[PDB]
């Protein structure tokens, strides 16, 4: 009666809030819910032996091998989402990176900024190079030459859109897109510290609408992600692939959209 | 090699970083950390799933059920946070009610006198301390227990946006919320209602999660030492496996102010 969630990152909200979902679906199914923080030791083959009834895998860490050598043999079901690719025999979530990467693009173009800064993780996984890949057919819109994008590689992390401040005010963007809620934070209180001000130096549009994005001030603007039902979906999937092993293999994409707040404004 | 850690709230930065301290200790002798959000039977389910030890931070898991699957079984555990003492077990504490007497002092040295409590509904025993000792603060500039404003409410960033509209029509001019996540929603509120801090509200929060760095004006709070909580807490287990016979622990860790900018004297 156990379910093994598997994350990159459990100090994001994404992921608490993901986790939240899943408990949301599988507590009404007397399943408990358990959650590793697994990153870049061997998470699969100890909650395997430890009798773990199914996973729920958001994190590339955990490799096909390990799937193979400890799920499937012992015919543990699971899901993946997030930043894990597909695998054979497995259902899927995921939410639609491409699309909300355009509309974080198409949103500040239509405000006028032509000179854009990407605050994004080194080495990203492939759902954020998608969204990455998705602003990128914005700026072909607009002709705008993917030489024109200020390229800022940081630390996925608040943290580390705060040490790239200085790099974007020694740049000429006037608008940042930040892969995501955190990452924007972290320009926020560098931006602060500096003495600019949002939107009026900057315009910033961040990704997932982490609930903080309502407490900040200017209120984010941002690309949400459904993630609350996305946890619930991957539970949903988990439980109908226990009670019906040969169903339907699903790949399921549910929609983001833009929530316009109070970060981004018109260049002037 | 599995570790249990139970908390009450996941979705508090607290909690997480706590998490990340007890895997930080626990990585290095190859044990796996798993979490369980806990506010069904968590201990017994866990138990049959030969999960080896246990930290436990949430009220939630009873004497009862600690007696009929962890002390039955064998499985050493450590009690820390909003979870009262047990028999045979170690724990790890951090000054609650120093933590809420620096808050009252601090409020009050700067001539707040009527001032407002954010506090959750039903508090746990480690909150009823920090609320003692910011009373024990009060006690020493002789405020009535009455004039204090009381409001309780969801122990959360939305719990404390909701309660903004009742402090705007008191006539309190500090603030003590008792965690930062309750802070962080009467800064929302606050915002919302054209108001400022600090000049129309001294606010102070409590944890000094790593948001507080990251808020405008940045948030003035009783830090506790969260991440060596978790490490704390990780390095008792290790050492009751190693050696079961040891002395029986409590630890406790200090407390201490993080002066930011959300205070001011009161004009
Ligand atoms: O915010 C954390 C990011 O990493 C994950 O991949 C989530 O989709 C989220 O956008
Ligand atoms: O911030 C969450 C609070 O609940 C817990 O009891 C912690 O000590 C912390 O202050
Ligand atoms: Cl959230
Ligand atoms: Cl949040
Ligand atoms: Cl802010
Ligand atoms: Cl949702
Ligand atoms: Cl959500
Ligand atoms: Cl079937
Ligand atoms: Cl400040
Ligand atoms: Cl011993």
């Amino acid at each position: 009666k156990t379910i093994g969630v598997l994350v990159p990152d459990i100090t994001n909200p994404f992921f608490s809030t993901l986790m939240r979902g899943i408990e949301d679906i599988l507590y009404k199914q007397n399943f408990v819910t358990i959650l590793c923080n697994a990153d870049s030791i061997e998470y699969l083959a100890e909650l395997t032996r430890r009798g773990v009834d199914g996973f729920i895998i958001a994190t590339s860490a955990v490799s096909t091998d390990a799937i193979n050598e400890n799920l499937k043999k012992q015919g543990r079901p699971f899901i993946v989402l997030d930043q894990k690719k597909s695998e054979g025999f497995s259902d899927a979530v995921r939410t639609d990176d491409f699309r909300g990467g355009y509309l974080a693009g198409m949103h500040l173009l239509s405000l006028g900024h032509q000179t854009i800064a990407l605050v994004y993780p080194e080495n990203p996984p492939e759902n954020v190079h998608a969204r990455i890949e998705g602003f990128k057919s914005a700026l072909d819109v607009y002709q705008i030459p993917h030489d024109q994008l200020i390229l800022l590689p940081t630390q996925f992390s608040k943290q580390g859109g705060y040490q790239i401040t200085a790099e974007l005010l020694d740049s000429a963007a006037t608008g940042v897109f930040a892969l995501n809620d955190e990452l924007a934070f972290g320009l926020y209180r560098g931006l602060e510290e500096a003495g600019k001000s949002i939107p009026e130096d900057y315009s910033i549009i961040g990704y997932d609408n982490i609930d903080m994005c309502e407490y900040i001030k200017p209120k984010l603007t941002t690309i949400a992600q459904p993630i609350f039902e996305l946890g619930q979906t991957s539970a949903k999937l988990l439980l109908d692939r226990i009670q019906f092993p040969e169903k339907e293999w699903e790949e399921k994409r549910l929609p983001v959209r833009f929530e316009k707040r109070f970060s981004t404004a018109p260049l002037k």
